[PDB]
Formats: structure tokens, sequence, C-alpha cells
């Protein structure tokens, strides 16, 4: 067998955009079985430093060892010469771009399982006390119309808007700090890709937190959902839902909204 790949098996065809570490390339990879793979090649700046050419990699095992329907495929990893990370590619790009060019066609069911094929992603993390720091729509890729990915990147400039009070006070990341931040990822879905708290300052962020204040419901936004949100938003992080009870009441919620729209 030839298990593994070879530089050989894989062309560059493109420019996909600039990554965390460096360039990613849209290309072609050709399969053990001659199947052709389009693949996203991510490389590292060759004039970065040593720490950060080992967090590239030490990034890179982890996501080869991640296997979960909703987070980003990893094909293969080629170490020597030029280090290239082979990613599968998710032809419809980030699902903030995503929501905002198909705004006046997605229906609610389909935000709603989004949120749940997230959620999903979120409690296999937690089943091993991995943090993911970035679950935002800007770090999410769509496989297809019913299709989406977490990002691997964030498994100084922080994402403020979208961190829990402790997090953005203490620098403490846990569980229950993903759990507030999943639940500010369903609002930018709900909202169709806005930014949250697009009206404020970062600086002006934290205040508000500690107000009591928090994202208001968005349009389309079922009420049991903002309900849930809301939760995944109590200051206190002991009294936020785990992602295992998360999935269960995004299930029912989507369940209903599928019924709704079917009949
Ligand atoms: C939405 N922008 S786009 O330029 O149209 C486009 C943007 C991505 C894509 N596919 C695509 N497929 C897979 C991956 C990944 F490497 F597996 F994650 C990926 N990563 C993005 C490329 C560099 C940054 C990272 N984003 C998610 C932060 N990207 C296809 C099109």
């Amino acid at each position: 067998p030839q298990y593994g790949i070879a530089r050989e098996d894989v062309v560059l065809n493109r420019i996909l955009g600039e990554g965390f570490f460096g360039e990613v390339y849209e290309g072609v990879y050709t399969n053990h079985k001659g199947e052709k793979i389009n693949v996203a090649v991510k490389t590292c700046k060759k004039d970065c430093t040593l720490d950060n050419k080992e967090k590239f990699m030490s990034e890179a095992v982890i996501m080869k060892n991640l296997d979960h329907p909703h987070i980003v495929k990893l094909i293969g990893i080629i170490e020597e010469e030029p280090t290239w990370i082979i990613m599968e590619l998710y032809p419809y790009g980030e699902l903030g771009h995503y929501l905002e060019r198909n705004k006046n066609s997605l229906k609610v069911l389909t935000l709603v399982l989004y949120s749940l094929q997230i959620c999903k992603a979120m409690a296999y993390l937690e089943s091993i006390n991995c943090v993911h720091r970035d679950i935002a729509v800007r770090n999410i890729l769509v496989a297809s119309p019913e299709c989406v990915k977490l990002g691997d990147f964030g498994l100084t400039r922080l994402p403020i808007k979208w961190m829990s009070p402790e997090s953005i006070n203490f620098r403490r990341f846990t569980t229950a700090s993903d759990v507030w931040m999943f639940a500010v990822c369903m609002w930018e879905i709900l909202s169709f890709g806005k930014q949250p708290f697009f009206w404020l300052e970062n600086k002006d962020v934290i205040g508000v937190l500690e107000k009591g204040d928090r994202l208001p419901k968005p349009d389309l936004c079922p009420p049991v959902l903002y309900t849930l949100m809301t939760r995944c938003w109590d200051y206190d992080p002991s009294d936020r839902p785990r992602f295992t009870e998360l999935v269960c009441s995004l299930s029912d919620v989507y369940q209903m909204e599928k019924d709704i729209a079917m009949e």
C-alpha cells in the first residue's frame, strides 16, 4: 500500500486567501484510487518564527486526529520542504458571506440546522475538554446548502464581541466560555451574518455585559431559541447549559421548525 500523500499527488491552481500562518491555495489532490479531490492547501510563511512553525504543525496534528461530520476535514500532511496541510475544499466558502448572499432565500429551518450542526461539533470537542476559541460565522465553512463545518483556527487581537465576561476580564477560556461564544455564533447565523454589537466599540462591550445587557433577538429567531441563547449568556458560567443539553434543545427546535415548514 502507499499510505499518506506525496507532493506529486497535489497540484496548486489558485490563491484561496491568507490563513493565520500563511497563504492557502486551491488545488486538486489525486487519490490512492485515482480520484481527483478538490483541496485547500495551507502553508506556513517561510520567514515565521520556530514557535510559529511549531504551532502550525501542532494545530495540523490535532485536526488530523479530529473526525466529525461538522468539523473541517484534514486529508493529509506533507511535512517536508514547504510544509503543506491538505484540507478538504468547501466550495461555498465562509458562512457569514454565504448568509449575507442568500439572506432572501434561507428559511429559519436551515439556520437552526446550521446551529445544531455546529453545536454537535462542539459537544464532540467538549467530550475531550478541547476548547475552541473561534466559534464564529467567519470561521465556519459551507460544505453544501445543508451542511456546515466548523473551522480549524482557534482550535493578541481577540474576538472581544464574541467572548464571555470571564474571557474578557481574565483571559479564562473553558467549555462554558465556548457555550457563551457558541450562542453569539447562533445570533450571527440568525441575523444573517451581522457582527455582534456592531453598534459598539470593543472597549464598550464588557461594561454593557456587566450591566446585564445582551444581544437582542434577531427578527427571524424563534422566541424559544432566543431563550436558549439567553441561558448561554448567563453571567455565571456554572449556570450555562452544557453542549450535550444544547444538542437536545436544538434538536427539538429543529424538529419543530421542520414540521412547521412541511405543513
Ligand atoms: C468566503 N470566501 S471565498 O474566498 O469565497 C472562499 C473561502 C474559503 C473556501 N474554502 C475553504 N475550504 C476549506 C478551508 C479549510 F482550510 F478547510 F478550513 C478553508 N479555509 C479558509 C481559507 C483560508 C482561511 C479559511 N477561512 C475559513 C477562515 N476554505 C472557498 C471560498
